[PDB]
């Protein structure tokens, strides 16, 4: 009922903020000359962009009602400034993804709607890779940055 | 300088403005069974996120500053009754963009700025082609729903 | 004389190319893009065969003066496709009757080559008006019922 | 914005003109034995039209209503008496066609129609090409046939 | 016009200018070691006489007279001590070729000159390019040469 | 030593000199609607350009400071007004071509610079090859140009 419809709308949300927040990344990376680390971010955005169009196309087949909200304007690139600031951002941003996957599978559990839960199970599966992912560039991010200079390598060899 | 640097960053906005409104307007299509129409309004939703991208890469290299900003909530959706109204909304959409696109060109124009109107001459073209596609397209709704059912057989075939 | 029919047939192929334009023209400008496409290949196959008696008028000695070719003007008219396939059905039983008068003459000059030249017309003009009388047929049948017309040309 | 609706007109009516003033060429080449020469005429007649087809085109779709007009006879072929008067006709033919399109251009330009700027810009670019390689054509002309038959080789070579 | 002439020619000399300067930026780079640098140069060294060579055929066609005049002496190899400063050179060589193909553009735009605006289109979107790579060169030059080496490693590898 | 490097700087300079004379063959021909020659004209800049790169990377490997000198404005096509004219310029540029190696060669010889003299010999080769070729052009040129008319059709034919 009422609380399960209104997360599965700002689920899709969710993916499309996620969306706009990895185009602000691979915008802060380009215009500061990391190609490498923008075209990674520029992919991540069309991803879940993606995600956002799998839960719109389920619940159309499940007769969920969806509504399109705004999308926010992303707001951590007006105080990002080393690559390090924006992959902190970006770990974030999944930590938030993965909450809001977790609170609609809690309500579909409650109202034992099995075909929903079935959906979220490949998501929960990527989040816990996008996670390990992020924390292990985030990582090395931070102890390359240590030498001036050095993290440049990691975005020439992309 | 100033009036061109704000009007590139709107376009960008507009871009993913229109993205959303022909998902929105592909949600409508889904929710009342015309898979044909809602397919195709997805793939131009796609196509203007790409849009926007293409913005937003020139921008960063012609050191234009993008900053993101909030895509608005599409809003026809709750005023579509029949796909007559929906293709209305995506005419008047379009002939928007067009206009915004214009706006642009006469600012750069303006400014004598021969790389950003070089840029945006493709994209006249393609709103050229565009208004006429959707033109078109509904013409052939409007007529084709003179008759009870019959619509629905060019959503099947089309 | 034979030699004013001859020039006058080339006119004739290029006048009605510049018909079957204006009706693909009006075709695209009311959304019939499907009935445009074929307007338009019938006017390249037009203009191909006013080039065919170009080319065997050079090759006989017949000398051929290009003529004005007409402003069309049965598109001022046009307010359905049933209009637009009625007047090209029309544009095709002139183009016939042009051939004809032109092997009628080419026969009282005995003129052998002429009229073996013309053959291959005089049959492409008996499938084209078969054709096109096909098409109005199944134009004014459909448009009987709203819309329905529309589902054809999307079907084309 | 008569003008522009105007000059559209008049752009596809020169194509056409110009179209039926190569066939003339083609027929006086064919006439007097210049094969290579009357092959080249009847190519560029075929495309001329085709020129005028796609001005047809782009005006269908940006709504600029086309009234096709008469094809004026040519009228250059009859005082036409060697290779060299007919090449010269044509260069002036090409010198017109590219007059024409200035026309148009200047007066896209004056309404500020970008969309009609940029579909002119390849045809501006064509005529430049043409211009150069008529004139070079009618140079190689006027020096060969200085000299008795010589011109007949350059046909023979085509 | 005189100017639009006089405009051109600059330009073709601009293009054979700076393809000596990229030549003598290679130089400096082999003579120091720094091979994968030196590579670059020699490539964009050759490519900026190509654009040399599509001015001068262009011109060619439209019969804007071009006299070739003394491609200068490059004069920055004396001053360069390090990578960096050789590419900040080739940075202000790049906006001096932008500022170049600006002014023709003016002179055309103000001749109402559509085929030259055509024609440098290309050139404006490649300037842009161009501009943002050496860029984006200069500043990971910048930042690896802060630590002793560091940069070596990267001429090797990319 | 001083001389050697001298005459070394000054090879690479002939070669974008007779890189941007063939240039200007190539525009006068092509002014004049002789498009054949023109291309066969740029085909040869391009050409030479090669051959100065080819002496620029020799000697950074072996270690002669090169200074790149200013490429003189082409001179003659100010006053060429038949492709004979132009040919007998190009005749002469590479007449001028074979000096300055044979200069640079003799300078290498007497500082028994015997890497120098190896690297010029496939030079001395293509100077014969080259003088050879233009000069039957040319030959041909002033024979056909007897005919009004007639060396236009080789233009058209030939190239
Ligand atoms: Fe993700
Ligand atoms: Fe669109
Ligand atoms: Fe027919
Ligand atoms: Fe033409
Ligand atoms: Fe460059």
């Amino acid at each position: 009922s009422e609380e399960l419809l209104d997360l599965f709308n700002r689920q899709v949300t969710q993916e499309f903020t996620a969306s706009q927040v990895y185009l602000s990344a691979s915008i802060w990376f380009d215009q500061n000359d990391w190609e490498g680390m923008a075209a990674y971010m520029l992919a991540e955005s069309a991803e879940e962009r993606e995600h956002g169009l799998g839960f719109v196309d389920f619940a159309n087949k499940r007769n969920i009602p969806i509504e399109l909200q705004a999308v926010p304007a992303p707001v951590s690139c007006a105080e990002w400034s080393s690559p390090e600031d924006v992959w902190q951002s970006i770990l974030e941003l999944e930590q938030a993804n993965t909450r809001s996957l977790l609170n609609l599978a809690e309500a579909a559990s409650t109202c034992h709607d099995f075909a929903v839960m079935a959906f979220l199970n490949p998501f929960h599966l990527q989040q816990v890779n996008e996670e390990d992912k992020i924390g292990s560039i985030l990582a090395k991010v931070t102890d390359e940055n240590r030498t001036p200079g050095l993290l440049r390598s990691l975005d020439v060899v992309s």
